[PDB]
């Protein structure tokens, strides 16, 4: 009815499109979408299950709107919440900072108490470095519409089935 809050930020809409797919994969009224460009850090307190969507830009930078909300995280609490992350990036043009955005967001949110779920395998990706890594895996679903648009849909399906399990749905 109302359990998972998906807060996303997007520059050219790729991340938003993925967010809508994620929503449809979860089932009737489970997930609600929220453009962080119109959100206050306190909106995240209304959910015990969160999905953070954010593309990486300008070589390792958080998407514009997320950058603004990011600064307010240090004053909020995420303890007791399960948080998953996903983002669009470009492993070819920016192999050294692939998906840094979700890595940055995850570090901060986990630091504030959020427990991360939804770890994703790096197998099948071609990149050099990322701030979104932990124990050999991405801290969230890594999508690449610029180079692997053909893999996004099945990657989302797999990830949602994984989260349905990890969220205990
Ligand atoms: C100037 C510029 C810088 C970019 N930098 C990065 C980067 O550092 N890391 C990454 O993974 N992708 C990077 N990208 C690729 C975007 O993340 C990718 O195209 C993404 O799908 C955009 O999603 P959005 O439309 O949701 O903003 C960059 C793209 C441009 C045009």
């Amino acid at each position: 009815a109302k359990k998972i809050g998906l807060f996303y930020g997007t520059q050219t809409g790729k991340t938003e499109s993925v967010a809508e797919i994620i929503r449809d994969e979860f089932g009737n009224d489970v997930v609600t979408l929220h453009d962080v460009s119109q959100a206050e850090v306190t909106d995240l307190n209304d959910y015990q299950y969160l999905i953070i969507g954010c593309p990486t830009w300008n070589i390792g930078e958080l998407q514009s709107d997320w950058e603004g909300l990011y600064s307010e995280l240090d004053d909020v609490d995420f303890n007791g919440k399960l948080v998953a992350y996903f983002g669009t990036g470009d492993q070819i043009g920016f192999a050294d900072n692939f998906q840094d955005a979700i890595g940055i967001l995850e570090e901060k949110i986990s630091q504030r108490g959020g427990k991360t779920v939804g770890y994703w395998s790096t197998d099948g990706y071609d990149f050099n470095d990322s701030k979104a890594l932990r124990n050999g895996k991405f801290v969230g679903l890594a999508l690449d519409e610029d180079n692997q648009s053909d893999l996004t849909d099945d990657r989302i399906k797999s990830w949602v089935a994984q989260l349905k399990s990890e969220f205990g749905l």
